[PDB]
């Protein structure tokens, strides 16, 4: 019973706390420690949350974060699920649907990406100005409920334009140069071959992952504003010769996390 | 039970009516109209036919109307079931395998549809030339009865080249101007982003939707004839702002209706 | 249960012969008759094995052989099952799996696909260097257990780039011409429309098939070496008349047979 | 001296008839009887025109013809020269210059192309929505008279729109199916090989010839009113065997002249 | 006698002053007010130097200053020539070939380019990252002089690296957003047609324009450091309505002009 | 005197010997040396010709070698010219033309090019299946003479299909990989952009080099049947670092010498 399974969730997170948060926070995969920073009021692991989906994938700790970030009220997921996981659409996108419920309007979705634009570097990051599911999956598919959102949601402007031109300035106010990109959603959890790299970057994507799409098109469904950020741990150009692994993309995520923590805090700082 | 489940549905139909049709007719959304105009013989609503998928969609009565029109014994389905509603492939094609088996061995298939071909216009009808499937779902997956058809169908020529002729030549009588391309199938329901519309354009879609070609498929493994009409309701074009909502796709198509029965009926009289 | 219902397959299979195979040769549509040249020690139908997806498609004999082919120790598939059946992408490759830890190392994937390359010939043999995945499922969706392989498996050089090597040094000796290019797997089991055709091959794909990726997947999962080989048993470029029917990819298959098993035996003599 | 040239081209004509034309009318490769059936005033080679270029090319008589057609005031080209003659851009579009200060302000150009777009028919009729010069040659290159026109002509809706939407209203009157596409000049004169017509398909041609674009870019400097007709004299698209030879273009030319005369006829009728 | 030549015009400079500029300076269409703003210590009108071509386009004056410019000596063109005026390729670069050997071994190339990725926006600057040459000409082509530099000058890193970090480094120093790209040379001088605007996009241009690239090549034939900048002044889509007018062009690049200013003096504080 | 020119060349090239030659051989940038295997008969330097352009480019001798190799009577051309050092499309072509009115009815073009496809590697050798003019030059542009051709020569087959199967034969003999695909002719001298090289391999281009293409027109033209051969000498793809030098290019030519030449005298052994 999709909302009485939302309502379920949300009142198990009020019996642990009456904070209202405003931004909704979702870490990728080694992206987890922003969550430390945090001035904690309740912790909740996804395993206690009626109807929460529990993390499986390496670099994902399963644990929700209530609490004040550069002076905002936010909801931290540290930690998220995946399709690859086994995880429908629908199950994927129920933990952003909860945080959306509970108060949250605004929400950042950061992830580990490959990097299809040649141009780019390992150790970069790149704001969503876009998507594309390559994933054959879709979390809205069955019965729609009228008091989530609309049948059929417009994703124009899923990334909001306003949330676009605040991660740029805060890009130069902090004297980072910030990629930009269409993000493809690849279900995985293979890594792409040579020809699926070639085939997704002249389909027009910039960075390649197994995340966001799904809590993007659910997002928007809801009415929520939508903030997409990738590392870029690894380039995925299938005409050098080396595809990252696990171990490198985690440690590149890890390396990556000061100026990342150091980006994210300014955007939060100034929304 | 699939073939029993076929003949428990054509059983209930014939339990109604002896009325035996030689031409289908899949009416889309905001297109359910036409069926008034049927002299109607029976009238079952979809919940009542053993095994039928009952719409849900907005636009969508889901009624089998038996009867003459433009003097023509037809089969009109006022509205029809989407993949996006959470009906396999399969379940999405019941309808008109029934509709084979009732004796409608030529159909017309009618859809909203977005324009990706910029040059097209709202408000316009696209004669179908062929389809592409980017939804990752066939309604054949699974065994196949050779009292149906056989294993591995043959999709060149999916669309009648006798009816595409036909659709040309009324088009002139009328002095109608008949936009002509490739359907592509979008999952939904969520529309597609700027870059998805992109990437469709650019592997050759001049129109995008969310239904028809499972249809399209089930028909051909029959061997029944085929024409596929889609009112162009919106113009979805990514370097341009705004993609129509779901009002503005339905209003378009009612709006268009007279151009469009009239248009219909044009063939009908030619079968 | 999986692993436990690998090991129960290895346990019947040792059951009927304590053969431990060193290469695993998969016969696609068609090519079963190189399971005859086998010299046998054990024959074993797949609805016998615990587990095993039993061959359903024209011209898969679902069995299994153990022996001697041109001195290496061989499972050998007469007959394989695809994703178009019914099948699961993991039911798909549970039969390779199952084939890995009875001990065949190296793989050899046969298959009857489409030439979408127009430089390619009916009668044709396609070397794979590369696959593209257009059927929207991957054997290794849902958990992953470390006993078989890693959680994010890199699938650059999928195709061992010194089977590769072997193989153009094998149709060179033999005079053999041999095309070489990009296997895109298409779900089926209808046939790609002219369209999907187009498409497929301006996405990088040089043939078109319904098997075979998955099996590249779960065999890279667990670190095995893959050559994949396609008998180009029709052209499908769509500017031009006639798509070929089941018939007619069954009829090339089995009139390019001799050369084709001429050619495999090479292979497998300098194994 | 270029306007001096023109004036001295205009004078030498005038010196022959005060007839004034109202429409410009190019006949190309085989297209050529149409003049036939002109009521004539005057018929001047274009040898004895100070500053004309002379027609080398097979099936161009070479011959300025004024008078009356289908009740209408017309300055007929029966030949043009094209850029593989050796004659820059500039000395290409000199006669259709001088053709629009005798005053036709709106003009033909019809032409012998190849069909790119796979959906064509040798002996079809193609609208020009719009080119692309693949030629590496402009006509306007040196230096600028505003007598003429603009520095920077705006090269959007060079084909004019009332004229494209009049060319369909005709070819509905006379129950005609008119292709539309897209012109690309290829210099030539070799015929383009199988490469070059996949990259100039691929680039949104639907049809190569070697002329009409210069003429094109000029009267749109002029301010004149522009519709391109092509027959679609052989199917050139590069995966089906034979590019058709010279003999074969002209012939097809004379084949469809009768449909041709009548559809251009119609057009004139109607301005 | 090139080389004698390029000495001459060197010649006729040192005998009107004995000033060595550090940094060559091309201002584009309507970037020329940036000139006045030089702390001049000579003028010298392009038609009295020694085979210096003439600018005949609208928005360029025709003028090389010397001087002094946020604390560098500059060698700044108030204006250049370009290809559709007449000019070769070798002649339209004989400026900048004269300024390298008056000791200005860094150039800035700024020219009024449109805009075709559709990510742009009218009154933003482009950094170039890259060209594309469609203009069908080299400068090179003709005998090499080993004294300019070799036969076959590699373009990788054309726009020098450290120069595109500094321009990056000042546009987020003064809280400009800096759009990057590739820069297409179309020859003109006709605007683009839509089918023309849509090859370059899909070709990877982000912006069009009519000058710079032979400049840049002939700047890398020398070893030449060189930075490309664009106003884009336009937004050059085809699947929107009207291009930009010649008028709207000159506009726009004067809007622009302040902010344009601050940027490229920012730069020159920096070298 | 296009043609007097020809007899005049033909006529002093008799002044020094009878010897007809049957096989044309164009050696290019490093590959001479196979000349100095040629059994001489006669040695005629370029310079001394009536009507011969001569060798400016690097690694060409600028010689004409008549005599007997490997049993074949040969006109070996001991290197070439090129449209980059000034030459005309129609200059380029004098020599093969000379060639073809001596006897020479077979032609093998040889060539340093660029790997586009990054499967080639450097040092391997590609066969020439058609090819891409990106140069904007045609050596037929201008008045033809019936003698050497008709006005419209077809380009489909202009690489010969037997001697291509005679090709795959000679390397499968000699345990050689052969690589096969487009070439594209790049007018130069300047080496392509990072986007000119990534726009050529879209377009369907396999080697990049400035030469051949005005060769295989002209002998297309005459009737010759060609076999174009390139040593690919660098890999030239934009998404690695470092494009190869000049030097470089003719060092790796150099080293490849020996496998190429052992090829050739294979091919001339067979013809």
């Amino acid at each position: 019973e999709l909302y009485d399974k939302i309502q379920e969730a949300v009142a198990y997170v009020r019996s642990k706390t009456d904070f209202v948060p405003e931004v909704g926070l979702v870490l990728g995969s080694g992206l987890g420690p922003l969550a430390d920073e945090v001035e904690k009021v309740a912790e909740i692991p996804y395993g206690e949350i009626p109807h929460f989906p529990v993390s499986t994938a390496p670099g994902h700790a399963g644990r929700l974060v209530l609490g004040r970030l550069e002076g905002k009220p936010v909801l931290v997921y540290k930690g998220r699920v995946h399709y690859y996981e086994g995880y429908s659409a629908e199950e994927v996108v129920f933990p952003v649907r909860v945080g959306f419920f509970l108060g949250a309007r605004t929400f950042l979705l950061t992830s580990a990406a490959g990097g299809l634009n040649p141009r780019f570097r390992a150790g970069g990051i790149m704001l969503h100005l876009d998507y594309i599911n390559f994933a054959g999956a879709n979390p809205l598919r069955g019965p729609n409920d009228e008091r989530l959102g609309p049948r059929f949601p417009v994703m124009f402007e899923a990334y909001d334009p306003e949330l676009i031109e605040l991660a740029r300035k805060v890009a130069r106010r902090q004297d980072l140069h910030l990629f930009e990109g269409v993000y493809a959603w690849f279900m995985g959890p293979s890594f792409a071959s040579r020809a699926e790299l070639r085939l997704l970057r002249e389909l027009g994507a910039d960075a390649i992952g197994m995340s966001t799409v799904p809590e993007v098109i659910a997002l928007r469904h809801l009415g929520a504003r939508v903030l997409g950020l990738s590392t870029i741990t690894d380039m995925a150009v299938p005409e050098r010769e080396h595809h990252a692994t696990e171990e490198e993309v985690l440690r590149v995520a890890a390396e990556t996390g000061p100026v990342f923590r150091r980006y994210v805090r300014g955007i939060l700082a100034e929304l």
